[PDB]
């Protein structure tokens, strides 16, 4: 069984014009449709990853996700909030979203008691931008990721966060290293990571730099390479996938699972 | 190593308007372009596929492909002619195409001595038309079919190393998806039993539509998944509607495999 997270970036190109003004009604419509075809969970991202973007204040993040939580009130369990701001996480916490997705892997223990009371699940992502000899090399990646999760899981578990609420994301692309080889090594040997961690795995390879470096294509021609990467990840222990093309991935999952039933 | 055939259907909706008249210049432009990104080979199909279509005469087939061979004469080894008409096949031989792709599997021996003198390769496709074939009967029938057909080609002088075998997919096997699924799922035994290179064309076929429940133009992703499985199970050639997509997934898969560390 695979659970598909569909990416909803509230600050992507299609949500503003020359007035630099964001469209809340447009995002609500997109999120409803996503949940209708393709996305098991919609992953709402209020922070900008634009090269010139300044940090987004927590208050702006909350104002951006609040209208979306309003429209999805009767299906909170299909909502994930993609944010590293603890105040945004706290706000989404109390409103009862299904998931908190943190690229910093919840490093502030002052938020742990608030998380233990709630029932949401946590996507705990490893980020190698923590520095020793330099960038994360392939031969060290697996041990680094295991030691990272060993420490962060046991910290959350010490504060009352049950283990069955935890989803572990190894990180991909530049979150692992500027070198594509490190992401390729981790993805290819994902099964060994899954066995050593013993908890469900999520990956998000869709449109990442290391795909572009591998096939030599710009970010919007990476749909097919992403699908190949995702199907490979699913076959090697990934239980969750975060992707820009969720309906595409689901229909490929359905074909793969149906085809496996005919193997002799 | 995979060779990707890009489908060029000369009678798809993009190549005619209300004049019911085919546009060869648009197809030439499409062919040159798909060769530039993705397609190792372009599979040129002049025979209609419409539900209300009558058969296409060989003269019309030849008229439709002639401008394409004109535009690709300096790279004929990258050209496959998708036709079952022996007149169209003879014409293509005379202009030295790289491949003859016959969904009837070359059943007319009158053509063999002309093929034997050429140096093209042949895509010999198996079909249930000679229409229900069950999964339990599928593999033995495909093997027995090719054993007779391959021997008959070789005995008329067509060398074995020129042959590419296609099991057929979709309605060429059965109206039910189960037979295509069984054959695709167990493609490796087919390859080892036949011992010749294998081509499959699953792209957009009915059995994908029935498996994922999607119309023919939402089948890109399911097709890519099917294609990647076929490649991992002995397919040396793949005929697809999205050749640039497939080549990019193959490049990623081949690169990823190099990072698998022992056991
Ligand atoms: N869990 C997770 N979330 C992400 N959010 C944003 C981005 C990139 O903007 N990447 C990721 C990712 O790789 N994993
Ligand atoms: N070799 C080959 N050719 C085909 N041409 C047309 C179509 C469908 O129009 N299918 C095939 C196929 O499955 N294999
Ligand atoms: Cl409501
Ligand atoms: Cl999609
Ligand atoms: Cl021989
Ligand atoms: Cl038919
Ligand atoms: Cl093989």
């Amino acid at each position: 069984m695979v659970t598909v997270f569909g990416i909803l970036n509230l600050t992507e190109d299609s949500f503003f014009d020359e007035s630099r003004r964001l469209d809340p009604a447009g995002a609500v419509t997109a999120a409803i449709e996503m949940l209708r075809v393709g996305s098991d969970v919609v992953d709402v991202g209020p922070a900008a990853s634009h090269p010139d973007a300044r940090p987004v204040s927590p208050a702006d993040e909350i104002r951006r996700i609040a209208p979306l939580l309003d429209a999805l009130s009767d299906q909170m369990h299909r909502v994930s909030i993609d944010s590293f701001q603890p105040e945004t996480q706290r706000y989404a916490l109390k409103r009862g979203v299904g998931y908190l997705n943190d690229i910093q892997g919840f490093p502030d223990p002052a938020l742990y008691p608030d998380i233990a009371e709630a029932d949401c699940r946590l996507v705990v992502m490893h980020s190698a931008q923590r520095t020793r000899t330099g960038h994360l090399r392939p031969e060290d990646a697996l041990d680094e990721i295991v030691r990272f999760f060993e420490a962060r899981v046991s910290a959350l578990r010490r504060s009352g966060v049950a283990a069955d609420r935890l989803i572990l994301d190894p990180g991909m692309g530049f979150f692992l290293s500027p070198a594509p080889e490190t992401s390729l090594h981790v993805l290819s040997n994902l099964q060994k990571l899954k066995s050593a961690l013993g908890l469900p795995l999520l990956v998000s390879v869709s449109r990442k730099s290391f795909l572009g470096a591998t096939v030599g294509l710009p970010v919007k021609d990476l749909g097919p390479a992403s699908l190949a990467a995702e199907l490979h990840a699913i076959g090697n222990g990934a239980d969750y996938v975060r992707t820009h093309a969720p309906g595409d991935l689901r229909s490929a999952i359905t074909f793969s699972e149906t085809l496996a039933k005919f193997r002799s």
